[PDB]
């Protein structure tokens, strides 16, 4: 069942994780996506594909992957991701289905409890399903998400969920000496106060029309990297410059040298529809109602299966103590006030690989 992750399944994935990351960016909210998340309930959906509809999902999520060594690879990712305290990072999947109207496929369901641990829902696909889910998101969230639909489509017969929840302390959190109160003018023209946290750190990321710095969370297993664009390129420009030989690269080659590092306390959510992003990574077939192949999946008593949405929701909070975030990625489901002269990118990222778990665009405050 495993298959050890190397240097094919980390800058794959990294050039996945940069796709994702790069075209879904707001203009003017804070972005925030976790490539794994979306990753897991693609690769989980594309067990159920056939043909044409497999082999554009199996390009569009590991290019010469095949779903395979993609179920292998992340269940070896997944079993060896650190989970400790103060270094905290758990996730979830699951599979809903309308017993009436849907038979799932043995092997279908196999794959999906094997690889990828899902708790499988047999389900009425009525309102109590609802608040099924919505407490099944929150559980395994804790409480970042804690809604991901409110009612359920007439057409719907399965959902295919994950869940993704990091919590971690810095390596060395801020002391209240180190966290002052900074003066801001709102968009309303208001004053008001944003507490920003200062650090010494060792890690110092230096490319072309950026600077930035990685900040180690307890225990080492993950960082928290920070990139600011210069003067000289939009937050838009540089991002669209970024892929993940690039993103992999910046990390590798950050100078070890001490560095005086400012950090905002920062909190927001996030929501994307992904289909148009996964359009564009070749994921085509599959939205397609008359040319979609989910015929691994199992019988749907009304017609043939397609996906109608991929729904992406994320929260952060980066405070003095560490940072929690939170993603959900669902496959079938259908403002901040203080405006950034110095916005950011940042990740966080698995040391071991270098992977970005979350990653996001700060362009606003409060």
């Amino acid at each position: 069942m495993e298959k050890n992750i190397d240097e094919k399944f980390i800058y794959n994935t990294a050039d996945f994780s940069i796709e994702l990351f790069k075209n879904s960016i707001d203009d003017k909210e804070n972005s925030l996506i976790s490539p794994l998340s979306a990753m897991l309930a693609l690769a989980m959906t594309a067990n159920g594909a056939d043909n044409e509809t497999l082999a554009q999902m199996e390009k569009a999520l590991g290019k010469d992957i095949s779903i395979e060594d993609l179920n292998k690879y992340l269940y070896t990712y997944m079993k060896k991701l650190p989970n400790e305290e103060k270094s905290k990072l758990t996730i979830a999947n699951s599979i809903w289905f309308k017993e009436n109207d849907f038979m799932p496929s043995k092997d279908f369901l196999q794959i999906i409890a094997d690889y990828y641990k899902a708790d499988i829902f047999k389900a009425a696909f009525d309102s109590s399903t609802v608040s099924d889910i919505n407490n099944w998101v929150k559980s395994k969230t804790n409480g970042m998400i804690d809604k991901i639909l409110n009612k359920i489509d007439p057409e719907d017969v399965m959902y295919l969920i994950n869940a993704v929840a990091f919590d971690a302390e810095w390596e060395t959190v801020y002391e209240k000496a180190s966290v002052h109160e900074d003066i801001f003018t709102d968009v309303y023209g208001n004053r008001q106060k944003v507490e920003f946290m200062n650090s010494e750190e060792n890690l110092y990321i230096e490319e072309e029309n950026a600077v930035g710095f990685v900040k180690p969370y307890a225990k080492n297993h993950y960082s928290f990297v920070a990139i600011l664009p210069d003067e000289n390129i939009s937050v838009n420009e540089y991002i669209k410059t970024l892929t993940g030989q690039k993103f992999i690269d910046l990390i590798k080659n950050a100078k070890i040298t001490l560095v005086r590092a400012s950090l905002p306390k920062f909190k927001y959510e996030y929501t994307i529809k992904m289909n148009e992003t996964l359009e564009s990574l070749g994921m085509t077939d599959a939205f397609l109602p008359d040319k979609a192949d989910f015929s691994k999946l199992g019988k749907s008593d009304i017609g043939n299966l397609y996906i109608s949405e991929v729904l992406h929701k994320t929260f952060i909070s980066v405070d003095e103590l560490g940072t929690k975030a939170g993603a959900v990625t669902s496959v079938d489901i259908t403002f901040k006030t203080v405006k950034l002269n110095r916005p950011f990118i940042f990740a966080i990222i698995d040391n071991s690989t270098n992977l970005p778990i979350f990653i996001g665009t700060v362009l606003s405050l409060k």
